[PDB]
């Protein structure tokens, strides 16, 4: 038996209050605390790593240009309680190492969360790159759903599984104008896949299904597919909704989980919002997908549904196809609650309006010694000499190409891009001889695709094309896939925006 559906209301995670706020300057506090919470109705509490001891973070809210500071703590304990495997990666090190990074940040390179620039307890031993305590975030960026997680060096899987997630939303006061819902009507959305044992303790796997005799134990895993799934830290929730328009911030806070979203009442949904922010136009949608780390700002209009119960639906598979009575749920809308005041928001289909070289780059595994995949980018490891080095304040063209079996979310620190197109091609040739030859025209992005992305799904046989500008800010940044599993060994390299002084 697999837990009930739809039996505890979605919880909204609190804003965090800052310490100190004047006109020009926010100081906010968090800690990292182990912390317990009950994930479902019929389980015990969960033995949870959350930031201020929450599951999700509190949700942190930024005026665009607002020059905010956050003082990262680690209270956390010295071992970790899911399965470390040492071998991906004066000198033993504290097993619990912690980094916390700005996912869509436009941040300067010290405040970032580069993955060695860990720190353990009370920022008691550091890693290489270690630099500074108090992270800061100047905001100068579009208005856009962000979220904040961890990221140290080798522990990025564990760490997010483990809890420590939250959302940071920019609002850019020029967008009032438009009046999307607001306020009580504007919810945001982590979703989290989690296998949970009957006793309630978080389940992550210490090895893969390869039998290997060789394997280290524990071993990582190049893929985790979690039996349950989570909005906002509750399992298979129901969210009491008025008959009107909603916002939602859609996160896909998952480690490797795809998820394809779709209303089982047929309804729409209008998507206003990517990664990187507004759409220039609004878009109609029946169904999308969305990849770890992706985002999608959504209107959902419940007025003509009153009184109704909508299933948000999932048909992508994880490990095999959805189980209609798990992962094909998400969570269940019932549009009971009394109109509170007139539905005075808006849906506007209007909403905004907006090549020094280019850089082939390969998405490739390899096998380590054990027999375990080894994913790569470009053949090269996360410790090798950086290659990635556009200059400060140029744009390029990167072309990545995919002759893998399953799609990669590509994310790249510091900016947003656009997508150019994607383009299938022979595997079977490329393979075999190195050789780039093209099997149909070039697709170029849908409406949803048409604004700026962070985090993009380069999918099995296609070349993927996309501009970005690298700036504003220089230094040393990574780029990576952004299935957990994948970054930690070892799809992920260091990115040097280079600059003259
Ligand atoms: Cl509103
Ligand atoms: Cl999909
Ligand atoms: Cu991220
Ligand atoms: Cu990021
Ligand atoms: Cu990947
Ligand atoms: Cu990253």
């Amino acid at each position: 038996m697999t837990l009930e559906k739809f039996v505890d209301a979605l919880p909204i995670p609190d804003t965090l209050k800052p310490v100190q706020q004047s006109k020009e300057k926010t100081y906010y506090e968090v800690t990292m605390e182990e912390c317990t919470h009950q994930l479902h109705r019929d389980l015990p509490p969960t033995r949870l790593w959350g930031y201020n001891g929450l599951f999700p973070g509190p949700t942190i809210e930024v005026k665009r240009n607002e020059n905010v500071y956050v003082k990262w703590m680690n209270n956390l304990p010295s071992t970790h309680f899911l399965p470390i495997d040492h071998t991906i990666h004066q000198h033993e090190e504290p097993e619990v190492k912690t980094v916390v990074h700005l996912h869509g940040g436009v941040t300067p390179d010290d405040s970032d969360g580069y993955p060695e620039a860990w720190f353990s307890k009370d920022f008691e031993q550091t890693g290489p790159y270690f630099k500074r305590e108090v992270y800061h975030y100047p905001n100068q960026q579009r208005g856009a759903i962000l979220w904040y997680h961890d990221h140290a060096m080798a522990l990025t899987r564990l760490n997010v599984y483990a809890g420590l997630v939250g959302a940071y939303i920019i609002h850019d006061p020029k967008e009032k104008r438009l009046k999307l819902p607001s306020d009580e009507y504007d919810v945001p959305l982590l979703i989290t896949d989690r296998t949970i044992n009957e006793d309630g303790s978080l389940f992550y796997p210490s090895a893969p299904e390869n039998p290997s005799p060789s394997l280290p134990n524990p071993s990582i895993v190049p893929a985790f597919c979690g039996e349950t799934i989570l909005v906002n830290g509750k399992v298979w929730p129901y969210l009491e909704v008025e008959p009107r328009k909603y916002r939602f911030r859609v996160i896909n806070a998952s480690n490797t989980r795809t998820y394809n979203l779709s209303l089982d009442n047929g309804g729409d949904f209008i998507q206003i919002g990517s990664d990187g922010g507004l759409l220039p136009r609004s878009v109609k949608l029946n169904s999308f997908s969305l990849a770890p780390a992706e985002r999608y700002d959504i209107i959902i209009d419940f007025t003509a549904y009153e009184g109704e119960s909508i299933i948000l639906a999932n048909s992508a598979g994880c490990g095999g196809d959805v189980n209609p009575e798990t992962d094909a749920n998400i969570m269940q809308f019932r549009v009971t609650k009394p109109l509170a005041q007139k539905d005075e928001s808006r849906k506007p289909k209007y909403l905004a309006s907006y090549i020094q070289n280019i850089r082939t780059l390969k998405l490739a595994g390899t096998q380590d010694e054990y027999g375990r995949p080894v994913l790569l980018l470009n053949n090269k490891r996360w410790h090798d000499p950086v290659t990635e080095t556009p200059k400060v304040g140029t744009t390029e063209i990167w072309s990545i190409i995919n002759p893998t079996r399953g799609t990669h979310p590509i994310h790249l620190h510091l900016v947003s891009f656009r997508v150019l197109d994607r383009r299938p091609f022979d595997i079977a040739r490329y393979q075999e001889s190195g050789e780039l030859s093209y099997t149909g025209p070039a697709v170029p992005p849908p409406p949803s695709e048409k604004g700026w992305k962070d985090t993009i799904q380069a999918h099995a046989g296609e070349v993927l094309r996309i501009a970005a500008t690298f700036g504003p800010y220089s230094g040393r940044y990574v780029w990576h896939c952004h299935i957990l599993e994948h970054e930690d060994y070892d799809m992920m390299r260091p990115m040097d925006i280079t600059d003259p002084h």
